[PDB]
């Protein structure tokens, strides 16, 4: 999996270790070794949620398979919890777009995963 | 809907009430309460359109349903309009990727909209 | 084609002419008129790949058709080579998401491409 967070929360409010924690928690959650996992956090965004400039986050999680009803509910609990715990972002001000990618549509190391 | 703008237009060139106007114009456009509308503007971007570095925008609109031929035509007229007027980007230098998301693939509030 | 690269490489390490080279090279590789090609580079990102903060990149390539098995392998080799040459990013620290967009779902010039 690769996971991207865009948030209006200031860089300084992103606690040390947060990328490793994302990397670790997603490894566990998806069942994939941590060497495959990309994580990307973008603070200080100019964004709004429901007209409010209170803290929020717009996210995406890409995965080849392992995408579905129950699984995505389980990810959302997990990631929202992390965003609430570490960045003080309320889960009802979080969106996470989930993408089930086909292996041939994901590039890596001069090729694709197909 | 959620709507993201990425652009090479300077930050000080984005009007103060732009997020709200995006929020409000989209809520009217899509019939969705504003409370659900997320907006996101990313200025000062290193980007080029047609080999050119004059102002441009790369955008996306994610929505659960409410995506398709006429609606997307209408959204583009609406959104290009706003980018034309407020950010003074020409419409033939704007891309807008539309995404019809399944409710099960959008995380919010420790679950999904499924 | 529109191509976006996010990377933890510092802005000063992005060489002069890189966007033009990407436009040019994407134009060559897709045969598509360069006037419609969009490129977008985002340096200094806070990101990790395999748990590591060594140079990496997360990218996307949107296109209306001309997305497929061999083509994507060809794009990956082209694009990873550029990122290796120009930004000194190892190709095994690069993800590229490929998207075959429907024309009805791509907004441009107050309309869509349908
Ligand atoms: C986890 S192993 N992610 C690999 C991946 C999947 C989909 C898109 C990009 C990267
Ligand atoms: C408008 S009600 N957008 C809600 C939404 C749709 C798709 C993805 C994130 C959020
Ligand atoms: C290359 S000609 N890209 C045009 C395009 C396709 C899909 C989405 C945005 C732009």
């Amino acid at each position: 999996p690769m996971f991207i967070v865009n948030t209006n929360v200031p860089r300084a409010s992103v606690p040390d270790g947060f990328l490793s924690e994302l990397t670790q928690q997603l490894a566990q959650a998806t069942g994939k070794p941590p060497q495959y996992i990309a994580v990307h956090v973008v603070p200080d965004q100019l964004m709004a949620f429901g007209g409010s400039s209170e803290p929020c986050a717009l996210c995406s999680l890409h995965s080849i398979g392992k995408i579905g009803g129950a699984q995505n509910r389980s990810y959302s609990k997990l990631l929202c919890g992390l965003l609430a715990e570490r960045l003080r972002i309320s889960p009802d001000r979080v969106y996470i777009n989930y993408y089930d990618m086909n292996a041939a549509n994901v590039g890596w190391n001069n090729s694709t995963f197909a």
